[PDB]
């Protein structure tokens, strides 16, 4: 029975639990509902508070808070168009599994934005606080279930006389046997399997020692392991057995591999449909494998009801994919290079067939060059090393060719794909990882969404870096109008603005490169910056990223890069477009 | 049966939807989902179509679309994310009327339509090509009947890149009965309604949005009172429904309406609420609203009359002595006639009690030294404007600028201000004005924009140079969120918690995205400066520099009745620009 809260207003207690909580940093913007919280936070030394220009960049900041950190991002807004504004980071860190707690200022609660019931279908749990008393229990509720099993964001309304009022009184097994017998199933199948593959999730990053013990099974039954765009960073992209990315815009040869393999480990991992290609050409030979009770699907998962949702699992492991993992590397047998002489090198020709490094190359800046030299320039710093990106291509390219092998190092959106991502949640990273280096990868249409928040960067000295590309078009779109629909380019190119005057205007450093011999003086330029920086990379037009499998296709129909597809392409859209492009 | 449609995917049907349904502008932004659309839209030639930077300016320019020309604004936006960013500008249209289709491609058959019933007036998913004209055609007809409100229409891919191989499809006595018998009660109704004006010794209008909404609205209004010369008082929403220079102009009353119109209302004894809600930042204290009429409704001699279209909304808020259902247009035309004619001379002891207030109460009485003075810039807007009120649109922001245009300016013209009134959306003005330049391209279209409210969506920017759509931009920069650090003044002792932001340069940046610009700081420029920008050609900015701290007056605070307001008196503002510039110790004077 708590007496330490008695005399204490709602948001004097809401300060108090934010202390208890370990908050430290907290991203919002006042109005009148929120008013007596804003009050008890005022000059706080528990925490810093960001103020961002917009709502929606306070909701971002917070996720890129918590992807940087693995500590809950909190955000703080008023009721009405302060809590709607929140609501695309909320569904946002909900797709992609993001713990967030967001507080609202509601009307009083004699008083009756519908902002709960709005936000039922975004959130993974949401509460109105009914009383004082309530406040402490409502708190504790919301942080545990926003970091339990599958993070998420939970949304707290706060109705203001709640946090303007006083508070006067005091204020308050066989499964596991059933886990053994499916860990030694699972282990007795990878055993088994002659062509095993790890396919590995944003779900070990998000368990405790995860990546260690991914590397351990790894290392020790020599399996080759690839990553979702949300898993990049789960496992050393240098080791021999990194197969990259998978999926939609995966390496062709880790498409191959889980297209060809008859174990699939899956570790973290929901497998989305921009994986997995059309479910029912996904991964035949596991498949069969199951069916010849040969191999099959393993599925390490910590959420029941994702389990068999999209594909089925040949034996599932349920819970912490961490611990269990803990007792699944004892029951595996170990193997060697040698020993899978003849899957790695069916491995090491797709990756000589196929290499990531294949795409056309002067005069115009290539994006997918970008991203290797930012791979190159910090490959001595990787550890303390963390890209935001925006949605499109540049996103894409960023997974491709660059090497991740730090865990928590991709900040990308991922499940809802929000455009306008990757600057706030830089910011929030930066703010999370203050003596990291923080760069935001970033198409110009996606940063055009959210640009005014390099003023909450200027204002608040915090020194992301952010490269801007250059192509003055919706890059992704432009590939698939390309590949649909013949060129017709409808409503997919911009005018940008002056990128340098605009960073100017902010109180932001900048340049601008153009010519490719000059791009890599350019890029150190801004590493080395201090304080906030931009670098505006101008890049070649109509660059289409490949390998992809598109829409309808099995994951091996991927289509491939050749120099006379390109040269081809090129002159029937000058043609079409009647020389415009 | 309509077989026009055979061979036609959806996204060809949807666009032949939009010729029929004479839509001439779309505002959205395209994506995987909704490509099919995309495709079929391409270069078309029946309608411009907007490419904003951003999904929530999309549905702000079709907020500012919809309020400039009183038509639906059309959005067309994809899934997931970019149907989440148009639930402010969905909720901000529902909570103000504003018709609304927004287009939302889906995947094949977000929680779009869970996540935006509780924000849309009405929600639908097409589940098959063939059903596509006619929930189109039920879409534009929900948005813009009753009251007006915006509708969501969730576009699966199959849908719109599927093909349509078939044709698809185009009163009794009892029922005649029952017609004649509402028929009369309506016209009883409006006779009662009649006869309660007839009675009235000191009777006001308070008119709002309705009346705008309202085929011929504005015209009546102004037959009503001129014949028996009432005063008309308006809320935020209603600016510009009745002419503020008539001598029977009341001005806007509430919270921070004129102190002459809030008297009014609470010493008449007949009110005549005319498409009107009766907002709590109206009426002030519910219980202590209207006194007067309330009395004089139970003395059978007098009370409220409410004229509104939803005739669930009668008395939810305010309880009606007399309610005239149905469209407040055509139920004044058959109140008109029997309601008995009145001069000014007729009801001198009204008029001259007005008087009195607008004498003592004047709006013209605040603070006027070297800063700009922020209720300055908004007469001189309405003086530079004089002779063309007619073509003149102001959009704002949300806060101390908001409420001092409504004051300051003097409306004339229906549908001029453009404004974010019930939910209050921070960021609305300058796409909201960008739909207005593009609704009346040939009218003087005018953002006035605190910084805050500005800092929110300024990359819309690139939308108006991009497309050359002259919307004029007035920044009022003061460096803080004015209307909340008038709220911590009043009730938190000067403790200003994360109310001041840096700006950017406002010159700097509009030269970024290629707008003409202009900064003005020294009230002996204010007028070129705003001479300057309402004369330019093409966007244009003007930055104005102003003094800070400065309260919105009058105001009725949370908590008071309507006529118990706060006025502006040089003493007390001195007093508590002492006291605030003690507790901060120097730093907010
Ligand atoms: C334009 C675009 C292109 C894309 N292209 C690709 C592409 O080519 N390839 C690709 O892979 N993705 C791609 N994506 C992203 C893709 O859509 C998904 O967001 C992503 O693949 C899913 O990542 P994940 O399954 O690893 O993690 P999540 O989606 O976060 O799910 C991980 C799973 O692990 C579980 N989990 C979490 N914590 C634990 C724990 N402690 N123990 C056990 N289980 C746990 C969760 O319940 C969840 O089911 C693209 C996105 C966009 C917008
Ligand atoms: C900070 C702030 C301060 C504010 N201060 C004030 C203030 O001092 N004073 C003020 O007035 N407002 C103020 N507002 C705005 C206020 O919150 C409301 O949005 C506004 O008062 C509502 O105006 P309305 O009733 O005219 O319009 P609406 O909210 O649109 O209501 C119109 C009504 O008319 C009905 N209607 C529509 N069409 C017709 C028709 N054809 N026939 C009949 N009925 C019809 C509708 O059903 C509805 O009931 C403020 C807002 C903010 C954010
Ligand atoms: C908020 C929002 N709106 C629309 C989309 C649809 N969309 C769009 C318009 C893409 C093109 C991104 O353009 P960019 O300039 O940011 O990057 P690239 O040029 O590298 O593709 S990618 C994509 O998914 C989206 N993801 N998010
Ligand atoms: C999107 C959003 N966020 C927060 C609020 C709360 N709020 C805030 C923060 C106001 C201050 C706006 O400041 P401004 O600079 O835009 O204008 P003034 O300085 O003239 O008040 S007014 C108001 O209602 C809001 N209405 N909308
Ligand atoms: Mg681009
Ligand atoms: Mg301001």
């Amino acid at each position: 029975m708590d007496e330490s809260f008695i005399g204490k207003s709602g948001g004097e207690i809401f300060h108090e639990m934010m202390l208890r909580q370990g908050v430290k940093h907290i991203f919002g913007y006042p109005g009148g509902a929120i008013l007596p919280v804003f009050d008890a936070i005022y000059n706080s030394k528990h925490f810093d508070f960001i103020l961002p220009r917009h709502e929606q960049g306070a909701g971002h900041m917070a996720e890129g808070y918590a992807r940087a950190s693995g500590k809950p991002g909190v955000v703080v807004v008023t009721s009405g168009p302060g809590a709607t504004n929140v609501i695309t980071p909320m569904q946002d860190a909900l797709s992609d599994g993001t713990p967030m707690v967001v507080f609202c200022g509601q009307v009083p609660t004699a008083a009756i934005a519908d902002v709960v019931g709005i936000s039922r279908a975004c959130t993974k749990w949401n509460v109105m606080v009914k009383s004082v008393a309530e406040l402490p229990r409502r708190i504790n509720e919301a942080f545990e279930i926003a970091t339990s099993g599958r993070p998420g964001p939970v949304l707290v309304d706060l109705p203001k006389d709640v946090t303007a009022g006083i508070l006067r009184r005091a204020i308050p097994e066989l499964s596991t046997q059933q886990l053994n017998a499916s860990i030694k199933r699972a282990a007795d199948l990878i055993n088994m399997g002659k062509k095993p593959v790890i396919y590995a999730g944003q779900g070990v990053i998000q368990s405790e020692g995860g990546p260690e013990l991914l590397k351990e099974l790894a290392d020790k039954a020599s399996i080759p392991v690839t990553t979702t765009l949300h898993g990049l960073g789960a496992f050393d992209e240098l080791d021999e057995k990194s197969l990259h990315m998978l999926g939609m815009h995966g390496a062709a040869y880790a498409n191959m591999a889980m297209q060809q393999a008859d174990v699939i480990i899956a570790l973290g991992s929901r497998f989305d449909d921009r994986v997995t290609g059309v479910v029912s050409k996904f991964a035949p030979a596991a498949r069969q494998a199951a069916a010849e009770g040969r191999g099959g699907i393993i599925h390490f998962e910590i959420m029941p009801k994702n389990i068999n949702k999209v594909v089925q699992a040949t034996e599932a492991v349920e819970g912490d994919v961490g611990a269990n993992m803990k007792l699944l590397i004892p029951q595996v047998k170990a193997k060697t290079m040698e020993d899978r002489k003849e899957w790695f090198d069916a491995i090491k020709g797709w990756k000589k067939k196929y290499p990531l490094s294949h795409y056309q190359r002067t005069g115009l800046i290539k994006p997918q060059t970008v991203m290797e030299e930012i791979s190159n320039l910090t490959a001595d710093r990787k550890d303390k090393t963390y890209i935001a990106t925006g949605v499109g291509q540049h996103q894409m390219w960023v997974a491709q060719h660059f090497r991740w092998r730090h865990p928590r190092s991709m900040i990308t959106s991922g499940g809802l794909g929000t455009m306008g991502y990757g600057l706030p949640a830089a910011i929030g990273a930066k703010v999370a990882q203050p003596d990291a280096l923080v760069i935001d990868v970033d198409g110009d249409a996606s940063f055009n969404m959210t640009l005014t928040e390099l003023s909450t960067a200027a204002q608040f000295n915090i020194g992301v870096k952010v490269v801007v590309l250059n192509n003055e078009e919706q890059g992704m779109v432009t590939q698939w109008q390309n590949l649909f629909y013949e060129d017709r380019y409808s409503h997919t190119h911009q005018r940008n603005p002056d990128f340098m005057k605009l960073a100017d205007a902010m109180g932001i450093q900048h340049q601008r490169v153009a010519e490719p011999d000059k791009l890599v003086d350019a890029l150190k330029w801004l590493i080395n910056t201090d304080g906030p920086a931009l670098l505006e990379v101008v890049t070649d037009k109509k660059v289409p990223v490949l390998p992809m499998v598109p829409a309808g296709s099995a994951l091996h129909e991927f289509l491939v890069f050749d120099p006379e597809k390109d040269k081809q392409r090129r002159e029937l859209m000058k043609e079409r477009t009647k020389g415009v492009h």
